[PDB]
């Protein structure tokens, strides 16, 4: 099964603030639901209440240690292997994130989702990094900037093949 990293970031690698994200880009969570939709997302508690529901049209599975956590409209995993477990039969698993998420599924990804944006904000997680030791750069492409959405960003993806 294809493991999926999907994020967004500063060109500090920010992808976050106090919880909440630092920015607000409507344009760039469209390209997030299409590449996105039909796929589940694995995200941890604290990405999952940024977000503040559950994204339709896909599994939404939160990761915690802690074996009493329910909300409704997503599964919980208390594991990496549960994941796997609860995705069996899955084309491909996007991690949505939180930096700890990341971490955890950095020995299986082999793609990556990212979108940089040109422009630093305040705030305090990153996303943990990898790689000018592989991979291959698949796809490049601009985003909308508008009156919402005001920011240079670039859609990319990433290939490991080894
Ligand atoms: C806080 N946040 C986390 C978030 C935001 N942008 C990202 N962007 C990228 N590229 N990658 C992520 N991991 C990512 N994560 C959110 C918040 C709301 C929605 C959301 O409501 N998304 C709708 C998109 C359209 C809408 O706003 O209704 C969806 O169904 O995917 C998504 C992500």
């Amino acid at each position: 099964m294809i493991v999926s990293f999907m994020v967004a970031m500063d060109e500090n690698r920010v992808i976050g603030k106090d919880n909440n994200l630092p920015w607000r880009l409507p344009s760039e969570l469209q390209y997030v639901k299409k590449t996105t939709m039909g796929h589940p997302l694995i995200m941890g508690r604290k990405n999952y209440e940024a977000i503040g529901r559950p994204l339709p049209g896909r599994r939404n599975i939160i990761v915690t240690r802690n074996e009493g956590y329910h909300v409704e409209g997503c599964e919980v995993a208390h594991s990496v292997e549960e994941v796997f477990e609860l995705c069996k039969n899955e084309e491909e698993i996007f991690i949505f994130g939180g930096a700890q998420i990341y971490d955890l599924f950095l020995p299986y990804v082999d793609k990556l989702y990212i979108t940089k944006i040109h422009h630093a904000f305040e705030g305090d997680t990153f996303f943990p990094e990898m790689d000018m030791t592989n991979w291959k750069e698949v796809f490049v492409e601009k985003g909308l900037t508008d009156e919402k959405n005001p920011y240079t960003y670039y859609y990319h993806v990433y290939e490991k093949q080894q």
